[PDB]
This record gives structure tokens, sequence and C-alpha cells, in this order.
């Protein structure tokens, strides 16, 4: 019920942190608590109407989960200037993984940190599975970190281009799709990049059904890391392992230092913001 509040005195725009697939994305504040959030600001249309109040059922039913960025409200700003709606989120202080990827010397991330971030995708995408729900955008932009090194899924868009992260199948479909475009972020977290970046949209899109299933370029990863990406990238969907199944594989099941590596992440989180 499109007839929401006015978020006049309740949530104040703070700075813009995001602007990709999802939109207009500000630093908010919540003006009596002092707490931060995640305004995404969107004009409010006529015909753009339908696409938005499916995006909010979205989140106000699956957003409830650890690995999920929790919906907090919608408020609508009453305004020649067309009124804009304020989707509120949880916060996310650290970014996205393309960021922490960016800002990593090398543009490459450590095996363990990449096992943490993936279980943690895996869990939140095992959330949605279980609801039936296909997120159909997982890619190192939708992948954010809290400040205290919290791994959340953004973005329900698609869900309610850049082929990079697309399933062959998707090209060409169910939940499998997503863990296509996991092993895929787990190898752009790994090169810096995805498989067939440098290349046209177009050209990725025909390539993508065509060429065999990727691979870490380099022989440096470990056998459990090549063998965890080989079970994500299966072209056949129909012969590509489960949410549950993923989750029982040794590159995830088998991460000693989840403290430790939680730590070192956080630590990495801290320089970002001392050194300028
Ligand atoms: O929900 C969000 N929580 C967030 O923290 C967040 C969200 C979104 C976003 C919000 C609504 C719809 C789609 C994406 C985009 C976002 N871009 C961002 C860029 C930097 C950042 O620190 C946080 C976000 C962010
Ligand atoms: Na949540």
């Amino acid at each position: 019920l499109s007839a929401l509040r006015d978020p006049a005195g309740i949530f104040e725009l703070v700075e813009l942190v995001g602007n990709g697939t999802y939109g207009q994305v500000y630093k908010g504040r919540h003006v009596k608590t002092g707490q931060l959030a995640a305004i995404k600001v969107m004009d409010v249309t006529g015909d753009e109407e339908e696409e938005i109040k499916q995006e909010i059922n979205m989140l106000k039913k699956y957003s409830h989960h650890r690995n999920i960025a929790t919906y907090y409200g919608a408020f609508i700003k009453k305004n020649g200037m067309d009124d804009q709606l304020w989707l509120v989120m949880e916060f996310c202080g650290a970014g996205s993984v393309t960021d922490l990827i960016k800002n990593t010397k090398g543009n490459t991330l450590k095996e363990e940190w990449i096992a943490y971030i993936c279980r943690e995708i895996l869990r939140g995408l095992s959330h949605l599975h279980q609801h039936k729900v296909i997120h159909r955008d997982i890619k190192g932009q939708n992948v954010l970190l809290t400040e205290n090194a919290e791994v959340k899924l953004v973005d329900f868009g698609v869900s309610a281009g850049t082929p990079y992260w697309m399933a062959p199948e998707v090209i060409a479909y169910d939940f499998k799709s997503d863990l296509w475009s996991l092993g895929i972020t787990a190898i752009e977290m790994a090169e810096g990049a995805p498989p067939l970046c440098d290349m046209h949209p177009m050209r990725a899109l025909f390539l993508i059904p065509r060429n065999p299933a990727p691979r870490l370029k380099s022989k440096k990863w470990s056998k459990k890391f090549q063998s965890f990406i080989e079970s994500c990238l299966v072209k056949n969907h129909s012969q590509r392992p489960a949410t549950e199944q993923l989750m029982k594989h040794p590159f995830i099941r088998d991460q000693p230092n989840e403290r430790q590596v939680r730590i070192q992440l956080k630590d990495h989180i801290d320089r970002t913001k001392k050194k300028r």
C-alpha cells in the first residue's frame, strides 16, 4: 500500500555510497536513535509501481536472515519534481567485495578469506532457496561487508547489461544458476575480475554457453579451491550440485580460522578507513 509516511524527521540522508544496477544508494541516519541505514532513493512514477511493490514484498518476507541485509521500512518523499521512494535497509559499512578486491594489493584475496565469504554467500543463498527464491544477480558488487566483517547479500531488483556472472542456462532454469554466479564471484575474488571481463557483453553472452566451464588461471591455488570452482561451474545445471551439497564441500566445510579470518578482514577494513 503506497500510502506510506514522509521520511522528514525520521530518516536523513548523509552521503551517497552506491551507484550500480540497484540505483542511487545513500548512507542514511535514523534521527531519534542515530543508527545508520542504507537508503535507496528511487523516483516513483505512474508506470513504474508494480516492480517497486514486488521488491518491497520480497525484502519484507525474505531479508530476515543474518547473511541478507535487513529491510527496515519504506517512505515516500512528497515533492514538476516527481515523488521519491526511500527503501530503508541494514547498513554495511565496509562496502562491497568488489571494493575489497580493488583496495587489496595485487587485486586478489587470500584463499582463506574467499572460503569465509563463499560460505556466508552460500548460507544466505540456502535461506533464499529454502523459500523458493532465486537471487538472479550474485556478484561481488551485491555481496557486502559490515564494519565487523559480517557478509550480507543485497539487490532483489532482478529477483523481482553485464552477463559475466550469468549461468549458461539463463542465457539459453532454477536455484542452481545462483551457484554458477557464486563460482564466478569466487574467481572474481581470486583473479580480481570475472572470466571474459575484457570482452564486450555481446561476445560474453555468445561465449558463455559455448566455451567450457571456466577455471583459475594460476597454479598457486589449492586443490580444494580448484575442486570447489569446478563443482560450482558445471555447464549442465542438472549435474550441478545443490546449495546444501556445496556447503558440505571441503573448501566450505573445512575453515578452521572462522574467528581468525574475520579478525584479519576486520583489520584490513580498519586500514582502509584510517589510511585516507
Ligand atoms: O541494502 C543495502 N544495504 C547496504 O548496505 C547497501 C544496500 C544496497 C541496496 C539497497 C536496496 C536495494 C538494492 C541494493 C546497495 C548498497 N550499495 C552500497 C555501497 C557501499 C556500502 O558500504 C553499502 C551499500 C549498499
Ligand atoms: Na537480515
